[PDB]
């Protein structure tokens, strides 16, 4: 079998105090520690998820009553490990996905389906030629429908925005506040409805002390804002997300505990006490949360990242509670692997 | 602070009940979760360790006297995150590398500093374009000179021999016994002399059952040793090195602990039980043994790998203990952060 600390669970089906002896599985056609993006539609009616396969190309799982796997980036294009982030708006016709190639520049994949188009084609940002730090991560927010902004780490490791719209092409935007660790995770979102005009961005990153931080835009520029988490594991993965509950922006940041269990933390009229929302032990990798408003006001939210030992999770949180059935996507070959809990090296 | 489990010793100056609070260090030009290579002359004269960089280029770093970084491979050459395997013969002037290209080929680098020259060159493997798994390791050994054999793991999963000598260029060789876990780490030695002629071959590899195994060639052919660790972590990091002891070879073969510490098994006239060599939790991620045969008989063992943070270290044997103050060694620039263990 392969050993797991005795102390942690690997699995819903996991014993109550830790891990005894189970079975798991490998999906050894995912690329091992995969990034991820991911968007739901804003109606809920149908899921995004992006992630690399073993062989390097980008893939697809969208969800619309079943998974369905595709391919929509070749090997070749994307750096082998490159990080992603997602762009969905139109209000859900006009999907983007940011990457890096293997050159370490930015890059851009379109998928335009409004008025009953089906075009995947690479974006204008490709032409800008932008050279990141090579472990850079990346996100994105939209706003006022197709204007566009693309947060990525410069070499000397300030964070750095790149901005589309207006009819300028994609120009160099702020450079961030904060003193940001090389190659901290970073998520971007946007408070306000993807039509609406100026935006309210927030940021999420991990400092050179460890401590996670928080950017804000509003009118007026950018800060550093009051959403301080004072340790976190280092180069701890963070994702956040966030939908309007009661016609209110709910923001969900989550980041991975010592355990590598996730740990969630809502802005909701007031930042709420990080709350871990289950004990089992994901792989120490990128996760991925998005979320949306039902007709009634509630927002709903999935995670996505790589569960053991190698497998493409979900996590659901639906009509106020997190569903106890954890999904797994099959995105090609595996094997089961017989897992025991050990508590010693020997 | 970053945190750290409270349980596990990040550093050599890590309380020693765990990590209370203590500084360590980011370097950040070090890929993180780099691969390693590494070959210690056989008259432990000098140290080559070879890494990858942020930027994905492949670096050396040289200890004769004091460690010096240089480049090797520029941008673009290796995949990234790689797998390095290294191989030194003649018996110490002839250098090769072997990585993936970034579509997955086998890919060699050849330093030849016969006669003073100093020749470095891609060498003849990259003409063959052989296609590994994407997720596949390298071992390599070398034998009567310039006989080489290098170990990948196949698209099918199977762990496989390219070859070379004997004026034939390289071909492929056998396909290895055994059910490989995909991805395995892999590690293979030559526990005959690099001037001699049969080798004497063992790599040491994950199975699809979790357990590690042992390959062995004789003559007659490749079949399945008799080391066996029942269970080990999930693709945890392999390496082994070989020199001989009072005439006979040693054998030390090393992974990482469900703790991510450092494990020895030993074969010298038989198997010797599996032993922590230290309980500092290192970084889950490749390490790359190299060994010599001192001058007085004893042999020396060199270990180098990531530290908490992101540090290349180098764990020493010598005159028959582990030393413990774990010295790392700087490949660019560096901050220090402050590490809280939290339970
Ligand atoms: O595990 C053993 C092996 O079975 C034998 O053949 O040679 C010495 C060790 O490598
Ligand atoms: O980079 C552009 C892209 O070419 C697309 O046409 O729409 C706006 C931006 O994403
Ligand atoms: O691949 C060859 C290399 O081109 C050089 O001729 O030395 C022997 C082998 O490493």
């Amino acid at each position: 079998p392969v050993e797991f600390p005795k102390s942690l669970r690997a699995s819903s089906h996991s014993s109550e105090g830790g891990t005894t002896k189970e079975e798991d599985i490998y999906g050894y056609e995912l690329l091992y520690r995969s990034a991820f993006a991911s968007y739901i539609a804003p109606t809920g009616a149908w899921n995004l998820v992006w992630f690399q396969a073993a062989d390097g190309s980008i893939k697809q799982a969208r969800w619309y009553g079943e998974w369905v796997i595709s391919t929509v980036l070749a090997p070749g294009k994307a750096l082998q490990g490159t990080p992603l982030t997602a762009l969905l708006w139109g209000p859900q016709d006009t999907v983007r996905l940011y990457y890096l190639s293997p050159q370490f520049e930015l890059q851009e994949w379109c998928w335009d389906t409004k008025n009953g188009a089906d075009n995947k084609y690479d974006g204008a940002l490709n032409a800008a030629k932008v050279k990141v730090a090579p472990y850079s991560k990346l996100g994105a927010v939209s706003f006022g429908g197709a204007n566009l902004r693309v947060y990525y780490q410069g070499t000397n490791n300030k964070l750095e925005e790149y901005t589309f719209g207006g009819g300028q092409g994609w120009k160099k935007g702020a450079t961030l506040p904060g003193d940001p660790l090389p190659g901290t995770y970073i998520s971007f979102v946007n408070r306000n409805k993807w039509d609406a005009n100026p935006p309210s961005i927030r940021g999420y990153f991990q400092t050179v002390t460890g401590s996670l931080a928080e950017q804000v835009w509003e009118t007026g520029g950018w800060r550093i804002g009051q959403f301080v988490i004072p340790a976190a594991p280092f180069l701890t993965p963070i994702s956040a997300t966030v939908s309007p509950e009661k016609d209110f922006p709910k923001i969900h940041v989550y980041w991975l505990s010592v355990e590598s269990t996730i740990i969630e933390s809502v802005n909701w009229h007031g930042w709420k006490a990080p709350k871990q929302i289950d004990n089992i032990s994901v792989v120490k990798a990128d996760i991925s949360a998005t979320s949306f408003t039902r007709d009634d006001g509630t927002v709903d939210v999935r995670i996505y990242g790589t569960a053991q030992l190698n497998v493409l999770f979900e996590r659901i949180f639906r009509y106020g509670v997190w569903e106890e059935k954890i999904h797994s996507i099959s995105v090609g070959k595996e094997i089961p692997i017989e897992v025991v809990g050990v508590a010693a090296a020997l």
